[PDB]
């Protein structure tokens, strides 16, 4: 029993970790193999952020502009490399710690692990998701650029995130491992517009799902739903559509309660028309968007 924010263990990750110096600019890197890859901004001064040619700047770095650290030792760069908005620093040295690992690309709804680092060190794991407009509400501080998002599936780490900015709302854009962002954000200082977010619908179905195994069924009602009938309601209150593979997806924790996918639906129904009546599900008077069905299948089955 027990519900709860849950990350993946952070070893594999932790020992990929290292701090990358280009003049007066400390971030972190991963080192996989003998490539160190992390943000290219990494090479820009604070003027250069306002309109930076990354080409430019580039070609004029050498391997000697380059420090990279593995705790206190020193790893001599031997070629630098852009790829769309990471930096590839090439060392002399493979990470003997380097996991079976890949790079992956998540959609919105997905949740990974971050690893917060500062200095190359790491300081805590937490688990977020994906937000529909293409960023995550992570917690960051000042040097924490280049810190990755993952998931493990069995002995494999899957790279998914890695961290480049807070915009002025103070929620996060980052990139894949290949230096592709997610959503239409750059790494150059200039207005750049969170939009509009949206409630991750399959998500939320998931934690009623969660509720429900946990004794918590106050919400569970004899009305019932179409597909169609659902998302006019959801559309109303900026909540994401939900498709036949969203109620595929859900159909083991309903086979699990008996609780038909449609009869959910109806539950979330009434609780976006009534609100909740000065009641909470799992403590919360708020709708939990940020566990998957496969999160709530991982802790409860």
């Amino acid at each position: 029993s027990g519900f709860r924010k849950m990350a993946f263990p952070s070893g594999k990750v932790e020992g990929c970790m290292v701090q990358v110096t280009c003049g007066t600019t400390t971030l972190n890197g991963l080192w996989l193999d003998d490539v160190v890859y992390c943000p290219r901004h990494v090479i820009c001064t604070s003027e250069d952020m306002l309109n930076p040619n990354y080409e430019d700047l580039l070609i004029r770095k050498s391997n000697h502009n380059f420090l990279v650290q593995a705790g206190n030792v020193q790893l001599r760069v031997i070629g630098h490399s852009m790829q769309n908005c990471v930096l590839k620093l090439k060392v002399d040295t493979a990470n003997p710690k380097t996991p079976k690992y890949k790079f992956v690309r998540i959609q919105p709804g997905q949740t990974f692990s971050v690893l917060a680092c500062y200095n190359g060190s790491p300081s805590g794991v937490y688990q977020c998701a994906m937000r529909p407009n293409f960023t995550i509400k992570g917690s960051f501080l000042n040097g924490s650029c280049g810190s990755v998002g993952f998931n493990i599936d069995y002995d494999c780490v899957s790279f998914c995130y890695m961290h480049h900015m807070e915009l002025p709302t103070g929620v996060h854009a980052g990139t894949d491992l290949e230096g592709n962002f997610y959503g239409p954000f750059v790494d150059r200082k200039t207005a750049q517009a969170a939009g509009t977010d949206t409630t991750i619908t399959v998500n939320v179905l998931a934690w009623l799902y969660a509720a429900v195994i946990n004794g918590d069924r106050w919400f569970l009602n004899r009305f019932t739903t179409t597909l169609n009938d659902f998302n006019l309601v959801a559309m109303k209150y900026n909540y994401e559509p939900l498709t036949q593979d969203h109620v595929d997806i859900l159909g083991p924790l309903s086979a699990q309660t008996g609780i038909a996918v449609l009869d959910m639906c109806a539950s979330l129904k009434e609780l976006l028309q009534n609100g909740m009546n000065g009641r909470t599900i799992l403590g919360s008077a708020l709708l939990e968007d940020e566990f998957t069905p496969f999160d709530v299948v991982r802790q409860c089955s």
